[PDB]
């Protein structure tokens, strides 16, 4: 499958924070979107997911233009999303958080949902926080739960907005391994994070945006060796 | 001046998440507190600042045990704090956010507060977001504003909980430079962040905690070469 964004544009009160951004992600591929603070990364993710209306552009899966589909419909088509901001339910336990998302799984019976929640807790090493309320979790614990919640939806394409934020080095390795397994399982992954080295390590190719514009695209080595990228982003 | 925490301990429902942690930070020194997710770092910061009551231990500045002082009193004694979680006022502009914190500055006249806010916006490269509401900021923009807010309080000791979270590489350099300037100006700095290399680069020494216990203390090189730290934290 192929997820394509064409000529995306977003302005806020006349300020064009995204301008003519096009990107593509395929099944079984991990693709990066990186760039300076305020460059328009999250806004771009928002327009793909359907969180904010676009001023221009198109969203397409395979042959179908899904630009007119609302958030819920795009999700049903297979678009998944891990927000940068906290997304956990504060009063619910880790287990109840997972079971809540799993309620959307029409392909799973009641018992299958319960098995999946236990599987996810095992996979993300959070079984010991099973009954812990979301609001009681440390930053890194919460991030694992939020990633697990995103996966519980069983997306075809997953947009990961800063999956490494607040996560320790061993957990970065674990999450990288999980992302690679998603890719091997046939998911397309679009990832943005400010841990450049760790993000480029998992990506096959990456887009670099700056001030709402795409300034570079290529393999990690090509990106790292790009003089313009070095100047305005890598430093 | 010297800030000292002695034998700090915190339990939640019988689970000891911090146990007998002691640390010291001096004026003109940058000290790190690092370790795995859930190790008790933020909880330790909370007990020093006065955000959560300690089960045991003491907080001391120079000769004065300030363990009995509430949050506001400890702040007046010079303890400053940048939370890990969002701390910006969502509906207020960047400028109004700064002016709000600066209202606590008894040492500054009305006009002096306004000058300081403009200085801070210049220093943190956020002048262009002057009238932007906190809720409209990107993640990295918001972090700069939050760091600026923490500094506006003019603390003697500043506890920085993940100052690099969501920040781009050039901004990491800028913030490092600002931290070093704080140190040269006589502040003591206690910093925790999950960007290990960048954090150790600014620290003179660091404490490593794991499962509520201090497992190592030393210079950055000593930490990085510690086999136990490599095993349970660095990977
Ligand atoms: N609701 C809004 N109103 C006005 N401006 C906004 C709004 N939301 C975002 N912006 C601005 O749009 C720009 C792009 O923000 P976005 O969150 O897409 O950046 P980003 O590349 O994800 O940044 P970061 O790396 O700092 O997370 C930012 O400069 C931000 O100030
Ligand atoms: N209110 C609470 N009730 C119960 N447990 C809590 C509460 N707050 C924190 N905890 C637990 O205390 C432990 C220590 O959390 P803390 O936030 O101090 O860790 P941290 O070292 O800052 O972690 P991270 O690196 O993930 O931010 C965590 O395992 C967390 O689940
Ligand atoms: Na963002
Ligand atoms: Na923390």
């Amino acid at each position: 499958a192929t997820l394509t964004a064409k000529n995306l544009a977003k302005a806020y009160k006349g300020r064009r924070v995204v301008e003519d951004v096009s990107l593509t992600v395929n099944s079984g591929e991990i693709v990066g979107l990186l760039g300076p603070n305020g460059a328009g990364k999250t806004t771009t993710f928002y327009m793909v997911v359907g969180i904010v209306p676009r001023d221009a552009g198109n969203i397409i899966i395979d042959d179908d233009d899904i630009s007119l589909l609302p958030l819920h419909a795009r999700a049903r088509r297979g678009i998944g999303y891990l927000p940068q901001e906290a997304s956990i339910f504060r009063r619910l336990s880790v287990y109840d958080n997972l079971m809540a998302v799993l309620q959307i799984r029409d392909d799973l019976s009641a018992e299958q949902r319960e098995d999946r929640a236990n599987e996810l807790m095992e996979e993300f090493h959070i079984e010991h926080l099973r009954d812990s309320m979301g609001q009681s979790l440390s930053g890194g614990e919460r991030r694992r739960v939020e990633i697990a919640r995103a996966l519980a939806a069983n997306p075809k394409f997953i947009l990961l907005d800063q999956p490494f934020a607040g996560v320790d080095p061993i957990s970065v390795i674990d999450i990288k391994r999980i992302i690679e397994h998603l890719r091997d399982s046939g998911l397309g992954v679009l990832i943005t994070d400010h841990n450049v080295r760790e993000t480029l390590a998992v990506c096959e190719r990456a887009y670099i945006v700056s001030q709402g514009h795409l300034i570079a695209h290529g393999t990690p080595t090509e990106i790292l060796q790009d003089e313009h990228v070095k100047r305005v982003y890598l430093g």
